[PDB]
């Protein structure tokens, strides 16, 4: 769908990095609490997905990550937490499928040598709800390669392997 084609929007992301001057750590500082808070929170969407598959907690956790990853200028992650948002309040009632996502790509280079399913947790999951927490499940796939493509690009330009 509409996935913003870049990695990273750096109308925001300059603008924090501006104030690298008076803090030299700051930029990689923020980035570095958010890959840990977005590990933390794709765990327990998954939790969820496994257990008490409640749409209202992925509601919640999807809202989370989505302000985060805004803040960072992180926009394809931002994205798909905004799908797995109206999937779990059955406003949007689809979800894409990898190659079509992975191919609006602005550059595809990123994703050389590197296996795109790597990061996918087995959709194991009968109930009304059933066909949204299918796909919500698959838009956290979707969100773990995403973030993944947000710490390759982000070591360009922090000089360190961010994941």
């Amino acid at each position: 769908s509409t996935i913003p084609s870049e990695i990273i929007n750096w109308t925001i992301l300059n603008e924090i990095i501006s104030m690298d001057d008076d803090d030299s750590d700051f930029s990689k500082g923020l980035i570095i609490q958010f890959i840990d808070q977005a590990q933390t929170t794709f765990a327990q969407m998954q939790r969820q997905l496994d257990g008490e598959k409640n749409l209202t907690e992925l509601d919640n956790l999807g809202h989370f990550l989505k302000g985060s990853s805004a803040a960072l200028g992180l926009q394809r992650i931002a994205w798909v937490c905004e799908r797995i948002q109206n999937l779990g309040r059955k406003m949007e009632h689809f979800f894409p499928n990898k190659t079509e996502l992975v191919n609006t790509l602005s550059d595809k280079s990123i994703i050389n040598g590197i296996n795109i399913d790597e990061d996918d947790e087995e959709i194991k999951i009968k109930d009304e709800n059933s066909i949204y927490l299918i796909l919500i499940a698959k838009a956290l796939n979707q969100s773990r390669l995403e973030f993944k493509l947000a710490r390759i690009e982000l070591s360009k330009y922090y000089n360190t392997n961010l994941h």
